[PDB]
């Protein structure tokens, strides 16, 4: 990542445009399985092997409470909802197929929450 990514303090300006990624993944059409935490009883040993959870409501709870302090990290938490569905799912999964597209989509509103953040 660059360095303002790594290194610059998110901002109340910042935290405006993180709140509209989210809510552009959230109204995604293939963010269907990432709304919500994942049901222990719809995957059984999920708790077991995922020891990292994380899921679109949780970042939408930690961006209102201004858990981040700097863009990585919030990265990090988005990337982990992808890698977890690819790491506990087949790839002909549907939920697998939902993770890659909307991977895509986030990394191009990544990109344009970047380029605006000095403007
Ligand atoms: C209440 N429920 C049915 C809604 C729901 C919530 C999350 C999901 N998403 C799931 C499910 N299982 N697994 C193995 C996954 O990796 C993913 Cl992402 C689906 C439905």
């Amino acid at each position: 990542e660059d360095a303002m990514t790594v290194l610059t303090p998110l901002t109340e300006k910042d935290y405006e445009g993180l709140k509209r990624v989210l809510r552009s993944l959230q109204a995604h059409k293939m963010a269907w399985p990432f709304l919500e935490p994942v049901d222990p009883n719809d995957a059984p040993d999920y708790y077991g092997v995922i020891k990292e959870p994380m899921d679109l409501a949780t970042m939408e709870e930690r961006v209102q409470r201004r858990y981040y302090e700097k863009l990585t990290e919030f990265v990090a938490d988005m990337t982990k909802i992808f890698d977890n569905c690819r790491y506990y799912n087949p790839s002909d999964s549907p939920f697998y197929q939902c993770a890659e597209v909307l991977e895509s989509f986030f990394v191009q509103k990544l990109k344009g929450f970047k380029a605006s953040r000095s403007h």
